[PDB]
């Protein structure tokens, strides 16, 4: 037989083989008496407005396609569940973590960045991998990375960054002009460069890579004590790449690798599953830590901030619709409940405004009301009303306004945010001289060998050709700032393909 | 105590006596620990992003409102049943009509025409009666006036007539001249202008005005055999009209009238119905008809072609919430099941298309999806997929294209539509001439008694007063055409209002 | 004759008596044969899709509607110019303030609060009164009021405040119970309650009536130095205020009282202008102003904050489409020059994240891109692309990141925002207790003399007379609190009103 | 150095020298002082509401993305002029054809059919080939592929066969089955799949294809004479195609071939130019026409119909925005000045609602004042007004209904279209076994060669051998229906692949 993917529908006829075809109908439930033939003034004539067996079914089709993501824009999705295997209590009260063995449903998307839905998966990219806990408390949107860090600290350059990582305006091509330009006036972005030209740039398919939430976050405990933690989620199934030249074939023949490869590990019963742990620094240690602790460029060393075991993601489910259940799936990282926090990461904190604020639009003003978005372990009451595609009840009669003497829904201040201290002037403070270079000597020099340093380089250089010199000067520039030997072997590589 | 629906809160309130208020939670089911008071930097200090509970609930209220209704935008809803009293099922199949005593759950909406979702009950105007059956052959609208007939018999001038009875483009203002000038242009609209003007023209409420079909449709039967019909639904509470004088005094006094009448006497269980008839055509009568039968200017006198009895209406259930059951209700006259067909009329033909177009608009691509538009008492299945906010299982795995070999839904042969033959040129034929006054005369000198006429001429010229003396007199000339006395009436109290 | 609004269509034909009529087009700019005539198969014959000139027509009429404001739906516009007349350079360094005699070209909206499209002008509510300044350094929305204060001082309530002033969320109906009970548990609501039941709660149109900014602003100058200010804008027509009585009248007589009264102004050369004042008070004032400066239910008492002349608002033009200048105005709070900075006022803080949010929802992603919102007198150059309904060209093929190498725009070190300090803990401060009544009893006592006051309690009592009795008593309770007087007036109305 | 389309930013800074950069702004104008830098409260403290520099730019990025055409995403566009150069005044009346020499402006946009945005330029599938003439009586919208033929001859089945194309509704991924179970029951296929899988299935980028009108159109003259038409536009470059290996490594090595070549060769000056025909057959002809004249699944042959010379259609200019110009360009086959006007080709006739009716959804309303589809050598009059993202004028104060006595436009008696006779039951008339192969077995034996029908057949099977053996031996038997040999060969290769 052909893998389990290639014979849905041989399956789902064989699923129904006791039971009639149903009768097909007009959107409205009106049965339909022939859907091949257009209703016409004799059989060599013009067709019919009243034919609305036609228009419903044409109108429908008209409208079939939503905006894609702005990123992200092509993935995969599963469900399965989240279950607890270590007592993490002392450190966050959040419902999720609440008892040993306790299990909450999860939704997740893997995705690339910058190609859009029709393009390939086995391409040198980031890897979203977003996790959405269906908790009692709400939701909670760990909207995680295959990378513990990005290549920007500051929200304001996020979109330039994309920008210069899709097409160019005029031509709607790639452009190396673009991504050069880009990263080499912005040196911040040698660490994840470092790590996106590195063998983990392409993952074999979603199964072999891991996750990480990249900010740090705060979790905070029944006893209103805060500390700061970053989440780690390792595969169970061991890190494991394509290489450059499998990537290209692959890009051709399987532009849906990833795809594939998840719902046929899923249908045959393999099911692929990931180990949640967290660092912790305290309040002291973030005083003293020797960058910013908030910095998205920069990891917490595993020696003096080591993993804690909480517990498993296992994904068990494969969608039965994909535009409904994944295209339509909205990760917002503001859905936090009680016990999980923001940290002040300028990066996170624009992260808080942005994800609500494009589903609204991409998806429309009620996407939680969207079933896969549903915080359908948690009882949602409020004071909010109507909008377009108001779905269930819009909350009956119920008094539509706070506070009243109706006993409509109350807050509950047990739910209040921890309080943390500022100091300072409103102001646009500079974070782009934040050392660009120690943790990337240190990746280069101590966690990469000599056989992965010499891929790193040739990766580099295979992209940065293309780009004009006075950019191939200013990134090398930059190599060189963080080991002299990394800028002169990519400098080296230059001038071979520079002939 | 105060009416049913002034104590709508103090009883939801009672309704729940027993029980403590649900948890204030975010649109993600996030717990909010303090909805009254926004996070700062300090008590004097700013407004920080990380406040989500804050963007949640604004980005939401941004949000509430859609597009009115192009037309009809002020209205009042409430639900029921159809129950069959008479057997009908020699002229229509149709499953709703199946058996004496059969009941259908049905949606209604009333409404007036010109006004915006602000504007007054109580005006001059004609009124929206629409039903909506949820028969098991889908669902079947019944987009009914209070009125047999219209202004007009050719779709194509429908947006210029309610552009003439809206504001000036420029000055936002109800404007004589854009009403009087298209109706004096258009003379074929004295049959509805006589109707608006009458006593009908403003009713007690909803609960005592006749609705209408208006238009000729097609009735089918189990033996193929078919003829054309008029739908008359007469209030069984009587027909009782405002006076001038009452409905200017409602108008500003209570503009909800319509609306609170119609809550009030369901919430004491004086439940409004009416009686639902036929008149029946047959081919060959509508060949020797002494008008063109699908004109919308005409009626079928009910000497020639008597009201046949077929049902009740009966409205016995308040809305819980407005917006999602009222505001959101949309009906297509082109929901029609199998043994209900249109006419030729063109101005029904119009309609055919118009309704699912401004639905997709005002409401989405999958306005049928609102739980209050659904066919729920039908089974939905089809080859239509996907569309912004995506409710359901988006029919789930099911194969996607027709025909196929896998067992998806296949069309029904039996609910082909009834075959007509037409012959004629395709063309663009001048209706503007069909005799636009005799059955004007009639309702002029037999329908009205002396002390209706005098009021329908003050009604009239108190209106056209404000139109110029070009417009009053080539209004004056089509009113002359219809009866002398009808004219010269109009002209004398034109003098006295030109003082 | 008429009024010029009366004569609008009149006046159009006349100016063009010179000039024959324009071809009758579809959208696609193709002529039109027939525009009157469906194209159908026979007289009496069903419609063809093939009719396009139908289609692209009814397409475009079932598409006109746009969600009306979520509140000041019912509005009135005009456009004219902003002269200064005073030197104000050693408080803000802004452009529009420049030099005397400098013009800047405003637009203006005129609105109530509650009432949807279709409501009248003349009912009780506070007024907007919303200017635009077309300055060189962009748009400066100046989105004031005809009161210095409001209901609430945090945004928080604000979707609740509206709420309890709409419909019923079940019965569509004004509930009295909803706004009384609102404001008897929200008592920082009486200063701005006592100014709305005054008579300025019903001006006489829209230029008899002054206009606010409200809330404190900062202003900055040439040296980087700040002070807080009020913007007041106080009618060179005279305040002038309709009877409860004669507003019931023009309530049904005349629905657009405001509207017609201002075009016809302005058509007849007699142009409404304003005098622009501000108060300023330094940052020492600031400590010991005797309550929050920030607190939008305070006025600055103008013996201790004398007003400053700055210059005239003039209106000298009609909009000449209502719909593409006025329906489509968008005024952001968060459009400030140079020299106009926001304060900490919680509530101004909220506005600007709504309106630009609001504006997305109700006109479109690049509603900046409308002619009437667009800062034609500015020089629109950033990093922004795409997005629907997107005009001119999008700024061509500029580089689309920043920073970048090829002499795209770059930022402006001068247009740095001014440095204030804030130190504090992170969470919600409660502002519902920072004094309700002091400034209300010196409204009630030294404002109002013995006639107000007493109208004052008739307009209350009869609005509140229909709220139940535990609301009643509880409102009253918070009059008393201002003044034992202003409670026990109320109390006796309600006494005898509850018979 | 590299190609024009690499050198698009390298060009737009050369141009701009001796110009100082634009100061950078928001949206509304107002210059921004840091955009590299979030507002916030001390250096690592949170980041304000108040920094409206971020949330404008951040919700415009959020914005920036539109649905892709449901079909057609993935395409190129450029600019330029239809040249007249043989007179068929004689044929056709419109002003696009009325002087040799005469020229139009042109855009066209060049696309795949099933691929999603990023997919690839070079692989197996039909070329849209859509033209736009700007002419002095509107848009004319000549919306063609690289294909006289379609795969079938009812709008019905258009939905269902881009559905079996495109992805597999549960797994997202392409799915043989679906292919080959709609095409193996559809046989009318037969003739375009032929095409497809021979050598013009992969053209060499945009420039060596043909386009042709597919349909069946008709032309009047000024006599108000009319003949049926086909259109054909050749290559003046020459047919030239890609190798399935040449189109495999061009897929993964640039997905955007078409893109760049198009474009280099504007930049260049090598202007890719296409000399357009016309076919003519009489009303008499198309009565005698040994199949039906309407059907898409038909070739007029050249023999009986040939070529008549029209004109040139030239190339010479790039996009400057691709988005702006390109992504937001809207073609409607109902765009059709007078002279040019549909057939009864089914197909055809469902194209007249389908393109205005996805073009109001993926774009807007308004879709035709975006400045690439706006009429603009025409005038647009007529009474429509309003709708969202309304641009210039609204028609500004003109008479918004018609008829009026207000001088605003009227209709043009001369643009009515031509009256054809049609006499017939209007009902569902069967085609889908109306001659599925006569064409088809031609074009496999006379047009191509023994080494293309071999590649045509290697092609198939190679694609084919992946759907179930029950599909593979029904479209096997179709083949067969064609020529005995052609069926027999495919069978061949399926036996060798299926080992
Ligand atoms: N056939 C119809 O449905 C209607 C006919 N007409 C008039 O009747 C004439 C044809 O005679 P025929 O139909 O036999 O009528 P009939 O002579 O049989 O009876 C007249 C009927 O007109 C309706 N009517 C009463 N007052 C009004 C009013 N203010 N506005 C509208 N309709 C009213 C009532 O039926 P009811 O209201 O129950 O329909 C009434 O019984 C036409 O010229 C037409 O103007 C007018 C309205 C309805």
């Amino acid at each position: 037989n052909r893998d389990p993917a290639s014979d849905q529908m041989k399956h789902w006829k064989e699923q129904r083989a006791a039971q009639k075809p149903d009768v097909l109908t007009t959107g409205g439930g009106n049965p339909v008496g022939d859907k091949l033939n257009s209703l016409t003034v004799g059989p060599r004539g013009p067709l019919l407005v009243q034919d609305v067996v036609f228009t419903d079914e044409m109108a429908h089709f008209d409208r079939e396609r939503i905006p894609e993501r702005v990123v992200h824009a092509k993935g995969a999705g599963a469900f399965g569940y989240f279950e607890v295997t270590h007592d993490i209590t002392r450190y966050s009260k959040a419902k999720v973590f609440e008892h040993i063995g306790k299990r909450t449903p999860i939704a997740v998307r893997f995705s690339t960045v910058a190609g859009e839905s029709g393009s390939a998966d086995t391409v040198r990219d980031p890897r979203g991998f977003a996790v959405k806990f269906y908790t009692e408390d709400g939701n909670w949107d760990l909207v995680g990375n295959n990378t513990p860090i990005f290549f920007i600290r500051d929200a304001l350059l996020f979109p330039s960054f994309i920008h210069s990582q899709k097409r160019n305006p005029q031509t709607h091509l790639k452009d190396p002009d673009m991504v050069w330009d880009f990263w080499s006036l912005r040196p911040e972005s040698l660490h994840q460069v470092s790590f996106l030209f590195s063998d983990r740039g392409i993952p074999d398919g979603h199964r072999h890579m891991d996750g990480y939430g990249s900010h740090t976050f705060k979790l905070v405990n029944a006893d209103g004590e805060a500390v700061y933690c970053k989440f780690h989620y390792k595969t169970d199934q061991g890190i494991k790449n394509l290489s450059v030249e499998d990537a290209a074939r692959l890009a051709h023949e399987d532009p849906d690798y990833g795809l594939r490869d998840l719902f046929n590990a899923i249908a045959t019963g393999n099911y692929p599953s990931w180990t949640l742990y967290i660092q912790v620094m305290t309040f002291s240690e973030a005083e003293i830590f020797p960058f910013n602790p908030f910095d998205l460029t920069k990891v917490w060393p595993h020696g003096d901030y080591p993993l804690i075991p909480v517990g498993k993601l296992v994904l068990n489910r494969n969608p039965v619709n994909y535009f409904a259940e994944v295209e339509q799936l909205a990760f917002d990282p503001s859905n936090m409940p009680p016990g999980i926090e923001p940290s002040p990461d300028k990066m996170l904190q624009g992260r808080l405004f942005a994800y609500p604020d494009t589903h609204r639009h991409r998806l429309g003003p009620n996407y939680l009301q969207i079933p896969v978005n549903c915080p359908y372990r948690a009882r949602v009451a409020n004071y909010q009303r109507d909008g377009p595609m108001c779905m269930m009840d819009n909350q009956g009669g119920a008094p539509n306004y706070y506070p009243n003497s109706f006993s409509a829904p109350e807050h509950q201040p047990s739910a209040l945010e921890h309080r943390t201290h500022f100091s300072g002037d409103v102001q646009r403070f500079n974070s782009a001289n934040d050392d660009n270079v120690t943790q990337v000597r240190t990746f280069y020099l101590k966690v990469l060998n000599e056989e992965q340093r010499k891929r790193l380089c040739e990766n580099i250089a295979g992209h940065l050709k293309d780009a004009q010199l006075f950019i191939q000067k200013k990134a090398v520039k930059n190599f060189s700032d963080v080991h002299p030997e990394y800028g002169s072997r990519i400098q080296a590589l230059l001038d071979k393909y520079n002939e």
